[PDB]
RNA sequence: ACAUUUAACUAAAACCCCUACGCAUUUAUAUAGAGGAGACAAGUCGUAACAUGGUAAGUGUACUGGAAAGUGCACUUGGACGAACC
């Protein structure tokens, strides 16, 4: 996390693009001169933008820093930003028992409702001879319990030297969800 | 409920009742279906226990969880704390 607080007296860069407490642009100056300004006016230094090639810092009072920090949290409370998608992994065996496959199927369903990406890998069972067409059937068994909830983000694909398959499931988008409801309703009208 | 009659110059005859047992009661067997334990064995998912077993273990109780189990509170040592001062 990047907090909006006083940077302190030790500045990271040597050349600093400084601004005034009222927003007036003071141009670039050496950090030694900035510390002198902070002491002469009794102000604190905050970092407004870092993407710019010349580091942009601004002088502010303790009251301004509070007002900005309050403004930012209200912007998020009102317009909360979405977080990055978390990737969950599962490694199954070809000869996985049905009771255990049901346990992991219920777990995959809970990850999809939370809008996660589920990477499912299927390896050849121990002391078992299996074909890639039979291992690929487990994916459809898993995804069949989630008719209009999940779909393939990355279809089954041999990996690890052809020993194991791998796919990535995701939650259906809102447009894809309304389409499923539409197609389902059409079948209801036909039947 | 039933109630002793005849007979008696030797003495004898006569006497014969009706109500219970059931859709009651006792115990057991059979049978739809639902569970438990054990044996055989060691597939499947984990790795709970045994070493400070990788969060010391356990008891009671409560709640919770695919599964061993997890967690709270009190209790136990059937754990330990390295055994002069440093
Ligand atoms: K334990
Ligand atoms: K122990
Ligand atoms: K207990
Ligand atoms: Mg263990
Ligand atoms: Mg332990
Ligand atoms: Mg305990
Ligand atoms: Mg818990």
């Amino acid at each position: 996390k990047t907090a909006f607080s006083n940077v302190g007296r030790k500045i990271s860069q040597r050349v600093i693009h400084l601004f005034d407490e009222k927003g007036n642009d003071l141009g670039n100056m050496h950090r030694a001169n900035v510390i002198r300004l902070m002491d002469e006016r009794d102000l604190r230094l905050v970092q407004r933008n870092t993407s710019t090639e010349p580091a942009e810092y601004q002088l502010m009072t303790g009251l301004q820093i509070l007002q900005e920090r309050q403004r930012l949290r209200e912007m998020e409370k009102a317009n909360p930003k979405t977080g990055p998608t978390l990737r969950k992994e599962l490694i199954l065996s070809s000869n996985i028992g049905q009771h255990d496959l049901d346990t992991k199927t219920k777990q995959i369903q809970q990850w999809i409702k939370k809008k996660h990406l589920v990477q499912i890998t299927i390896k050849k069972g121990k002391n078992v001879d299996v074909s890639e067409n039979e291992m690929e059937e487990i994916f459809h068994q898993i995804l069949q319990t989630m008719p209009g909830i999940a779909t393939f983000s990355s279809r089954p694909q041999a990996v690890q030297g052809g020993k194991a398959l791998m796919c990535v499931l995701r939650a259906l988008s809102k447009n894809e969800e309304k389409a499923y409801k539409e197609t389902q309703e059409t079948q209801e009208r036909d039947t």
